[PDB]
């Protein structure tokens, strides 16, 4: 996250870190057994780390649970990033409490202008590289479809939305991939892609979660 703020320990209780020896992606806890992330975060050997603030220090609220199964969306295209969504099942159920909590799926899509919270352990620099230990947060509005398409000619599908600031300075960045965009207490987006970070007229692009609720529910119901 570039241009954000330190969230505070366990203030984003649905935020997960995906770890394969090191943090490589975020995700969102959606029930005691299941995490939503980006399809571009797929790999084998995932350990889900819940209750994290400093990802380099055991602070006492963590739960570390290996994935038993990952399910990349059937229509994910890794070239265009269309349908950039994945489900990860935990080997055991997380213990839910104030600091480890699921985030509600949307019942309706969110409109341009809606204020959201984006979070992660990604790069905090737009030029150069610095990776934080503690969770970073950014308040950002959803941008209009027309301004998203103007920013990225030929690249924005009906399964994507832009959020952020056309002036630049505030954005998600490398390592935030797969993490949450939460608006009015609902998971509306997944950190998907951009062009650099925090550049003028290049806001972050997010998977449009409301399009996937049926798939998420029926996948969970049978897996
Ligand atoms: O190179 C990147 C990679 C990402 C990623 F990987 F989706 F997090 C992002 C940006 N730029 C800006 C929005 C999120
Ligand atoms: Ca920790």
């Amino acid at each position: 996250i570039v241009g954000g703020y330190t969230c505070g320990a366990n203030t984003v209780p649905y935020q997960v870190s995906l770890n394969s020896g090191y943090h490589f992606c975020g995700g969102s806890l959606i029930n005691s057994q299941w995490v939503v992330s980006a399809a571009h975060c797929y790999k084998s050997g995932i350990q889900v780390r819940l209750g994290e603030d400093n990802i380099n220090v055991v602070e006492g609220n963590e739960q570390f649970i290996s994935a038993s199964k990952s399910i990349v969306h059937p229509s994910y295209n890794s070239n265009t990033l269309n349908n950039d969504i994945m489900l990860i099942k935990l080997k055991s159920a997380a213990s839910l409490n104030s600091r480890v909590a699921s985030i509600s799926l949307p019942t309706s899509c969110a409109s341009a202008g809606t204020q959201c919270l984006i979070s992660g352990w990604g790069n905090t620099k737009s030029s150069g590289t610095s990776y934080p230990d503690v969770l970073k947060c950014l308040k950002a509005p959803i941008l209009s479809d027309s301004s998203c398409k103007s920013a990225y000619p030929g690249q924005i599908t009906s399964n994507m939305f832009c959020a952020g600031y056309l002036e630049g300075g505030k954005d998600s960045c490398q390592g935030d991939s797969g993490g949450p965009v939460v608006c009015s207490g609902k998971l509306q987006g997944i950190v998907s892609w951009g062009s650099g970070c925090a550049q003028k007229n290049k806001p972050g692009v997010y998977t449009k979660v409301c399009n996937y609720v049926s798939w998420i529910k029926q996948t969970i119901a049978s897996n």
